[PDB]
C-alpha cells in the first residue's frame, strides 16, 4: 500500500465546494473563539466542551468528534504535557499559567472543517508563549507552501523549516511531535494523503488548484516522543514537557492559500 494514497493529485475541489468547506470552517472558528473566551481559571474542559457544542448546533452544523471511532466529546482539550485528543471532563480545571490547546470539527451540509489552537490561561510562562508562537509560525510556514506545482512533503519540510527559523528566533530547541500528522478532508474528516510535519521536499502527491489539506504543526519544549494514557486517548509528552498544536484547513487557490477554517 502507498503511504500517502493512490492519487497521483490531492483530490481538487471546485469553487462551489471550497464556498461550501469555507461554511463548515467558520463553525469551527466560532466554536473555538467561544471556546477560548469561556477559558478562565476555574472552568472546566467540560464546560469548554458544552460552549463549544451549542455554538456548532445553533449554526445548524454537528460536531465531526462527537462519537467518532468513540470519543465522547465535541472537541479535544489537551493541556500542558497533554498534546493532542485529551477528553474533555469535569475534573480537569483549568489553573492560571496552564497551556491549552482546543482541538474542533464540524460537518455542515456533508462538508467537513478542522481547526485547532493554542493559548494560555492568565499570565502565559516565557517558554509556552515561544512553544505556541512556533507552533504558529511553523503552521504559516506549511500554508505558505499549498502553491498549486508544490508536491505534499513540500508542505511538510516547508513546516519543518519554519519549526526551525523559530527555534533561532526564540534560542530553543522544539520537539517536533513524532508519529502525528495533518491529512486530506473533505466529505470526511480523514483522507489521504497523511502530511507530515517534517521530511525531505518533493515526495507525495502534487497540489493543484482546489487541492485542500488540514495542516497541524504540534511541537514540544523537549522530546519528539510520546504514548497513549490509560483513557485510550489521551496523548501525552514521555518526559513531561508541555507541547501545542495549532491547526487550520487550507485550499490552494490560483490566488494563493485560503483558510477555510477562519475565526470570526
Ligand atoms: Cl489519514
Ligand atoms: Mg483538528
Ligand atoms: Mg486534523
Ligand atoms: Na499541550
Amino acid at each position: 500500500v502507498g503511504l500517502f494514497g493512490r492519487k497521483k493529485t490531492v483530490e481538487q475541489r471546485t469553487p462551489g465546494e471550497l464556498d461550501a468547506m469555507a461554511a463548515a470552517g467558520s463553525i469551527v472558528g466560532a466554536a473555538l473563539v467561544a471556546v477560548r473566551d469561556a477559558a478562565k481559571a476555574g472552568v472546566s474542559t467540560l464546560e469548554l466542551d458544552q460552549v463549544a457544542e451549542s455554538v456548532i448546533r445553533e449554526a445548524g452544523a454537528v460536531p465531526s468528534f462527537l462519537g467518532y471511532h468513540g470519543f465522547p466529546a465535541s472537541i479535544c482539550s489537551s493541556v500542558n504535557d497533554q498534546v493532542v485528543h485529551g477528553i474533555p471532563s469535569a475534573t480537569a480545571v483549568l489553573a492560571d499559567g496552564d497551556l491549552v490547546s482546543i482541538d474542533c470539527g464540524a460537518i455542515l451540509d456533508g462538508w467537513h472543517g478542522d481547526s485547532a489552537w493554542t493559548f494560555a490561561v492568565g499570565t502565559v510562562i516565557p517558554s509556552d508563549e515561544a512553544l505556541s508562537e512556533a507552533t504558529r509560525l511553523s503552521m504559516e510556514a506549511g500554508i505558505a507552501a499549498m502553491i498549486p506545482g508544490n508536491r505534499l512533503t513540500d508542505v511538510s519540510h516547508a513546516i519543518e523549516l519554519g519549526t526551525r527559523a523559530a527555534e533561532k528566533q526564540f534560542d530553543r530547541a522544539f520537539g517536533i511531535v513524532d508519529g502525528y500528522g495533518g491529512h486530506g478532508i473533505g466529505r470526511s474528516m480523514h483522507l489521504d494523503p497523511f502530511l507530515p510535519n517534517e521530511g525531505a521536499p518533493g515526495k507525495g502527491p502534487l497540489l493543484a488548484v482546489g487541492s485542500v489539506l488540514a495542516i497541524e504543526p504540534m511541537l514540544t519544549l523537549g522530546t519528539t516522543q510520546t504514548r497513549v494514557l490509560a483513557d485510550d486517548w489521551t496523548v501525552v509528552t514521555t518526559d513531561g514537557s508541555r507541547a501545542a498544536h495549532w491547526e487550520h484547513t487550507v485550499a490552494v487557490t490560483e490566488a494563493g492559500p485560503r483558510i477555510l477554517t477562519m475565526r470570526p
